[PDB]
Parts: structure tokens; C-alpha cells; sequence
């Protein structure tokens, strides 16, 4: 009925022994689109060119982490348990309020139509291409007390060439197409979901590295070869062969059973404007082309934070396009000089099984040596999988993405959002929202073209999203206290992680899941 | 059938083996005289007979844009080594789309030297 | 002459990885320095890395 | 079993040995895999080859992480005690048994190729 | 070649190494590869050496006194240590520009490899 | 009632080895 | 009981209210105490005494 709720505004994480349920609660609002039409979109721009389109329907995104957990639970999730994975989730829309808005001269007047129905429709079976898993606003906010504005749902489609044109092979997907529910206040819209059997993330940080898992006590029972010749000195020496059996301390010597990383190189720049060489952001030699990136389709495409690999620490002078940047509290606009004022993520604890993001991989004989002709060492900058190698992925963050789809493709490797979180083949579906059209009083003698005319609406309600995530605490015997995260921020005017007086809400520092350790 | 070669040189290793047919039990026919066989192929991934109506690249609402701040520029203009030293930060927008981090790593690959079909070129 | 030929290609695949005789694509081989410029070097062969999607060759009648 | 503690009264100039009945070495193994595993790679400290080889047992030391060329610890390097697992408590007539199952494994290939890859054709 | 053990260009700087966290780590016996056979006089880190019979301390100057695993019978499968991969075209030629290729010296894996692994030994 | 919606906007196709059901909804607007 | 939830036209020089029936007004009680208790001491926004009086709710904090 129009009298009555369609739902209870409930937000809440009850914690297990083994499994965490978050749950959680926002208001949203639904404007009309696009004038309710479907627009073709491109720009030929030569190392952007894109082709799609734009539609009238709206879609509701809880990919990012924080959507789900406060501040405190991200905290007790992570200084307590090793590894984490999503399980099942369920979805609900309701106390639709369908607006209508009268809009007179200087004054634009608002009130309700009871009568006008809202759609929704979730799509199961993935007809429609996600969008919804990469790099991008609209997910929920953060702080239960703020309204949200539904993201508009536009796809992007091939594009073949640097020239943005489309070939038969372009499709076009219209969301009408598909058979969708429809509301009305008093009417209420629900659907669950179960997540599919994913690696546990690790929440952890290695306690050893890689290189040197042997006891240190002992030395190997192989020998290697040490030196052609005698003395210190690189092109001079007695002509003799000497083969030593590797001893204890002469490390970097032992045979090893595994080899550390797959890996590109990233160009590396630093945070002290003056140290790098000038580059332009456009012209001929525009940064883009300096920065590693894959050519696709005689397309570059920068290479987003790559293959997981170490990246200097948060604080270093120095940073990687490997790691993620986020805003940051203090900055204002779209753009900002000094970095300082934006937030750096950090793979450091990475490092201890994989190469780093700006060094190389290693260097390789790229020669025969020979006692005329010098050995000369090949620098290797990228490194494809090979047998024996292990790695770290690259960490989660509150802020960050949670899931993303594993394309559908005849081969993937690895399936790791390279952004960071769970690779599904089957992710949690994107759920449609529109408000129906109206019409605006129309012509007394009967035309064929299609009515263009429509009175003007929006719609809000309640949208909430329910989580079970299961987790598994750590069980180490490590003896000395372990890192944990913990505020220790130094006494503040306005407390952090909190609103302020102006009343504004913003997250100080970005964060990661892995304090705890444990070893190889 | 082939052998394994060791080297630049044909010539055999004791490790070279011969198969001889008739050490095989196999059947005898005449006129009058059939043969049959049934075979079950195993699990295997269905061959795609499609083609992707999207480019990997770009997955992306077109829409929106990233959350992610990336570095766009050391200094100003458009000249390669002149310019103000401050470097400058922005927050992917619609558009940048060859700057979208992406999830994923387009392929596996070897370079092939190239011919063209019009005699003169090569 | 190759217009007694026939040839199979593989456009379609374009969409998900690289051609092949274009690279598949530049990597910062260098650490750049307000005194040192930055230079990239040519990818040829890459080998698998996590997160890489590609297709298959096609089937032929 | 058999375990033998002996005492050393280690007089001037000559050492003497006497076992000591009531003395107790203690065994434990872990399961949980909760201790460093060192056991695997490169060293010496096996059971001898030749059965009549008497073998001193290795000492157990492990490896932390080290960051950075320079050897320091960090807040993540961690310290393992031994002491702190429950461990059996042996004297002359104990005795110490375990078992294991090893996990489904490929067979490792005991044969040499007798193709060579390149060439499997006709 | 001459090559000390120590200062700025001992062997380790030369021998095919890792870069870990700033410090190298020489690649153990690497990617399973063919290796030359145990007689040959030339001999790459790749391959595992033993002491042999005869040594009597932790230095030896003559090799002949020492025991070297070999792959040969890998072969048939992959590549050479001491060989590089294969060549590839590095460049696309033309009627007025050469065709260069390029030395393959690190090789990912790629679809459609097979390779064997390194053998056990007694 | 007024507040509830009386129908789902549904279009659609199914095809059989030996039928195929079509199926579509559309608004309309009617004048005096 | 008896919720009426008002909306406010707001016109110029004169503001309207009229109702708005499909509006929504959240009430939770909390047993756990989890929030501080502030209720009990000395303050203003009991309800009033005399029956026949209109109160304001108070404001938390
Ligand atoms: N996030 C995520 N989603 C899906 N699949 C994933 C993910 N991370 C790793 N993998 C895959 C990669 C391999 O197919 C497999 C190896 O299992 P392993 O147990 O890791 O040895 O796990």
C-alpha cells in the first residue's frame, strides 16, 4: 500500500568465529537520463578513441570495500585473521517515492505522483556487458549518511583501429530487451546471490624472503664454480679454474628450488618536482609515451598498475605508476601540484617474494664468454611466468575494488584484478534501475512519430545490500608482537575519520590488508 | 615415422627407437570381412565461434570516471625538455581512457616479420 | 603471384591481444633523471603474466 | 628409540662419559607447519647413504626477512621458540613414532624422450 | 675469460643473477634446460655439481675431480643453457630497410609449450 | 490498489527447436 | 503512532505545508547501550507536564 514501509533502514556487521555478515543501508536518487533515449557515443581522439553508447537506465554499484565496512571492522578484519573471501550477498530496493516536479516560472515545484512506476532488473545472465567492476564512482559512499546519485549505465564498444568508427561486429544491447520488474511505491524489489569458491585473499605480509629460506647454519653439499682466476682485479689473473663447495654465508651462491617474479618495468618518477626531466603532457612526446604501456590494436593503452610487483614505501620521495593514487582529505578540484596532498598505495611488503616496480627483474648472461672476447650481462626488463616462480598478489584496500569479471575469453592466467581484489567468472550481477516514462499532455488529433513530450520525474528510496564473507584467523606461533594498524594519529582539532564541523566526512589514509605475518 | 636427432647431424643415439607394426596383435580380414571401432573424446573446452563486440582495453562506463589520480605531466607545455619543473596530478576523467588502470593484460606474444603481398615491397 | 592463395586471418582476435608484426608493446627500459632522458624499450616477446586474457586461433572448415 | 643420554664428568686432562638414566630429550614434530621449513633445500644434515654410518644430527637455524641490501630488522621480522610447542618427553624405553601421507603427485617422468618436439610429423 | 671472485666484477656480477630487493641472488639451476652432456669440456651454472670420490677439501682447481649432472636428454624438448631460445624479427623489413632479428635470451612461458622437467638423482 | 504496480514490463524472446514465443511491452499515450 | 510526515512548499513570502503521505521517519530504541546515554541528566525536553501541550522532540548529541 501507499501507507505503508516496503523495508527497515538496517545497517549492521555481526561477526563469527569464522564468518564475518556486513550489512548496510543508503538512500539513493534516480534522475532521468539522457531525456529517455539511447545516444550513440564516440570520439575519434588518436590514443583515446573510444565508441559506445549512452543509456537511460541507471545501475547500483557495491564494488568498493568500504561499502560494507566501517572503518573499526576493516580494522578488526584485518590485525585479526590471515585470509578473507566474499561467500554470498543479497540486494533490496525499496520505499520507492516517485517525484514529479511541476516546475513554474522561477520557482520549480516538487511533489509526489503516487502513481509511476519505477523498473528494476538484475541480470543473472551476464547478456549485458559489466561495467560495473572497473576503476569507477558510483558505488555506494562510504558514510551511511549520505545520499547518493545512481550512476547512468553507458557501454563502451570495439573499437577497431586508432580511428573510432564501428563495424558490423559493433553491437548494440537495449536494456528494454530484457523483461524487468515494476514498481510502484508499496512495491519492493529483492535478489540474492552466492559467490562462487574464490582463493581467500592473503591479509598477510611475508615474515622471510624469498632468496633465503635455508638454515643458516648449514651450507649446501653442491659446489659452484668461483672463480676463472686469481686476484680482484677483472681482465688480470693466473689462468686456473677454482670450484668451491658452496659454504655457509656465501648465500646469494645457493642453488635454489623457486625463482621470484614474473615482471615489467614501470618509469619511475619523484615526488620532488625538480628531480625529474620535463615532460609534457601532450604534443609528440607527451608523458603517456614514456610510461610503460601495451600497444593494442595500434592503440596505446597505459598499463594500470601492472603485474603485481614491489613499489616504494608510502612515504618515499619516489613513486612507480605501478601503485595506486587516491585523492586524499585536502585537496579541492579535478587537479593538484604537489603531491603531498594525495595518498599513495604501497606494495612494499610485496617485496620479499617479487622484483620491484622500478629496478628490474635481474640480469642474464647475454653472451658466451670467452678468454678473448668479455662476458657481457643482458638487463632484463620483462619476464613472462616460468616454472618455479611465486608471487605475491597485489594487495586490497579499504577504499579499493572488491570484485571485478574474469573476461570471457578463451584463456586467462592468473585471474587477479590487476586494481586488486577477487576474480569471478560469475560476479555479483548489475542491477538496473529506471523511472518509467510519462507524458505530458499530448495532441488531440492522432500522429504517427513517436511522442517526445514528458513530464518531468525523479525517483528515491532505500537500497540495501547484505554481504556474508567468510574468514580465517591467523593460528601463528610467531612469539614477538606482531604490527597491527592502529589509529595513532597525534592529537587533533577535529578528529579523524570523522565529520567535522563543516560537517564534511573524508578517509585520512588509504588502507591495506596486510599487517599481519607469516612466514614462507 | 620420425626419430629423435641429437645435433646438426643425422645419425642415430642409442636412445633412437624402432616400432615394428607386426609386434601388434591386429585383426585378419577377407572379403566378407569387417572392422569397427568406437572412441569418446574427452572433456574439453568449447572451441569459441565468436568474436568479441568489445575491445579489452576498454570496458569502462564511458560515462563516469576512475577514482584514481594519476601523474600527467613533470612541467608545462608541449615541448619535450623545456618547461616549469612542478610536476602535476589529476584525477582520471572520462575521456583519458588509454590512462584507465585496467584489470587486466591484453597477450601473450612473439613479433613475426612481415611481407607484402606486392612483389616490389620486400 | 599470392592472389592464387588463400590466406586466414585472424582480425577478430585483434580485440583481445596484440599483432603480429607490431609489438606487443613499450616498457620504460630506464630510469628517468632531470639530467638523464627516459627511454623505452621495444617489447617483442612476452611471455604469460597474471592477469593476461587472450583468444585462441580460429578453427578452419 | 634406543635414546642413550650420557653425562660427561670431564676430569683433567681425560673427559669421562657415563650415562645418566634419568635424563630426557625431548621430540616433537609439527604438522601445523608453524616453524620455518628449512629441511628442503641444499644442505647437509641427511641420514647417511652407507647404513653403518653413524650421523650427528644438523642444528636448526632459520632465516628472517632482510629488506634492503643492509641487515637490520624490521617490525615484520619475527621470532619462532621453539619452546612454546608441546613436545614429548623421552628417557631410556621411550620411544617416538609418527606417520605421514604424502599428497597425490605426479609421477616424475623416469624416461628419455625418444622424439624430438620439432619433428613429430610424417 | 679472466674473472676474480671478489671486488667490482667478481664472477657473480657476470653469472646469470636475480635482483631481489636490491640484493642479487644467482639464479640456482635455472628453468629446466638442456645442459651439455657430463663429459663435455665447456660446463654452465645451470648444471648441479658434486664432489666426487677423490676431493679432499672445500677447494678443487682441476673439475676432473668433480661430478656434473647434465640434461641432455631434455634436449628433445627445450632449449640450450649455454643457446639462446631462438631469433626473432625485432623490425619489419622493407625494399629500402633490412630485416634484423633479434637474439631471445628470457622466455616466459607462452600457449601451447611443453617442456620436461629437471631429472632426480640418486 | 493505487500503490501497487499491475503488471511487470516483460519483453521478450524464447526460442523452441519447434516454436519460438516473441514477446514485447510498450508505453502508450491516450488522448481525448 | 499516528505519524504524519509534512512537506513545505515554502512560496515566497508565504510558506505552504502540506502532507506528503509516502515519507519515511526512523525510529530504533537501543537495548545494548551502545550509544552514550545522555537522557539522564538535568536536561530539557521531557515530555510537559500538562497533557494538552505540544513538545519538540530534542536534538542528540
Ligand atoms: N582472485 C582470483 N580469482 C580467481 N582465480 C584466481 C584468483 N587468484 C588466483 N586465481 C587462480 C589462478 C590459477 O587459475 C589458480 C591457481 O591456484 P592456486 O591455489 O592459487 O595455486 O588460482
Amino acid at each position: 500500500g501507499v501507507g505503508n514501509a516496503s523495508g527497515d533502514w538496517h545497517c549492521d556487521s555481526t561477526w563469527s568465529e569464522g564468518k564475518v555478515t556486513t550489512t548496510s543501508t543508503r538512500t539513493w536518487v534516480l534522475p532521468t537520463y539522457n531525456n529517455h533515449l539511447y545516444l550513440r557515443l564516440g570520439t575519434t581522439s588518436n590514443s583515446n578513441t573510444y565508441n559506445g553508447f549512452s543509456t537511460p537506465w541507471g545501475y547500483f554499484d557495491f564494488n568498493r570495500f568500504h561499502c560494507h565496512f566501517s572503518p573499526r571492522d576493516w580494522q578488526r578484519l584485518i590485525n585479526n585473521n590471515w585470509g578473507l573471501r566474499p561467500k554470498a550477498m543479497r540486494v533490496k530496493i525499496f520505499n520507492i517515492q516517485v517525484k514529479e516536479v511541476t516546475t513554474s516560472n522561477g520557482e520549480t515545484t516538487v511533489a509526489n505522483n503516487l502513481t509511476s512506476t519505477v523498473q528494476i532488473f538484475a541480470d543473472s545472465s551476464y547478456e549485458l556487458p559489466y561495467v560495473m567492476d572497473a576503476g569507477q564512482e558510483g558505488s555506494l559512499p562510504p558514510f551511511p549518511n549520505d545520499v547518493f546519485m545512481v550512476p547512468q549505465y553507458g557501454y563502451c564498444g570495439i573499437v577497431t583501429g586508432e580511428n573510432q568508427n564501428q563495424t558490423d561486429r559493433n553491437a548494440f544491447y537495449c536494456l528494454e530487451y530484457f523483461p524487468s520488474q515494476m514498481l510502484r511505491t508499496g512495491n519492493n524489489f529483492e535478489m540474492a546471490y552466492n559467490f562462487e569458491k574464490v582463493p581467500f585473499h592473503s591479509m598477510y605480509a611475508h615474515s622471510q624472503s624469498l632468496d633465503r629460506l635455508m638454515n643458516p647454519l648449514l651450507d649446501q653439499y653442491l659446489w659452484h664454480l668461483q672463480s676463472t682466476t686469481s686476484g680482484e682485479t677483472l681482465n688480470q689473473g693466473n689462468a686456473a679454474t677454482t670450484f668451491g663447495k658452496i659454504r655457509s654465508g656465501d648465500f646469494a651462491f645457493y642453488r635454489k628450488n623457486w625463482l621470484p617474479g614474473p615482471c615489467v618495468k614501470q618509469q619511475r618518477f619523484s615526488k620532488t618536482a625538480s628531480q625529474n626531466y620535463k615532460i609534457p603532457a601532450s604534443g609528440g612526446n607527451a608523458l603517456l609515451k614514456y610510461d610503460t604501456h601495451y600497444t593494442l590494436n595500434n592503440r596505446w593503452s597505459n598499463i594500470a598498475p601492472g603485474p603485481p610487483m614491489a613499489t616504494a614505501g608510502p612515504s618515499d620521495g619516489d613513486f612507480s605508476n605501478a601503485q595506486l593514487i587516491f585523492p586524499g582529505p585536502s585537496v579541492t578540484g579535478n587537479t593538484t601540484t604537489s603531491a603531498n596532498n594525495l595518498l599513495f598505495t604501497s606494495e612494499e611488503e610485496i617485496a620479499a617474494t617479487n622484483p620491484r616496480d622500478t629496478d628490474m627483474f635481474g640480469q642474464i648472461a647475454d653472451n658466451n664468454q670467452n678468454a678473448t672476447t668479455a662476458p657481457i650481462t643482458g638487463n632484463v626488463t620483462a619476464m613472462g611466468v616460468l616454472p618455479g616462480m611465486v608471487w605475491q598478489n597485489r594487495d586490497i584496500y579499504y577504499q579499493g575494488p572488491i570484485w571485478a569479471k574474469i573476461p570471457h575469453a578463451d584463456g586467462h592466467f592468473h585471474p587477479s584484478p590487476l586494481i586488486g581484489g577477487f576474480g569471478l567468472k560469475h560476479p555479483p550481477p548489475q542491477i538496473f534501475i529506471k523511472n518509467t516514462p510519462v507524458p505530458a499532455n499530448p495532441a488531440t488529433t492522432f500522429t504517427a512519430a513517436r511522442v517526445d513530450s514528458f513530464i518531468t520525474q525523479y525517483s528515491t528510496g532505500q537500497v540495501a545490500v547484505q554481504i556474508e564473507w567468510e574468514i580465517e584467523k591467523e593460528r601463528s606461533k610467531r612469539w614477538n608482537p606482531e604490527v597491527q594498524f592502529t589509529s595513532n594519529y597525534g592529537n587533533q582539532s577535529s578528529m579523524l575519520w570523522a565529520p567535522d564541523t563543516t560537517g564534511k566526512y573524508t578517509e585520512p589514509r588509504v588502507i591495506g590488508s596486510r599487517y599481519l605475518t607469516n612466514h614462507l
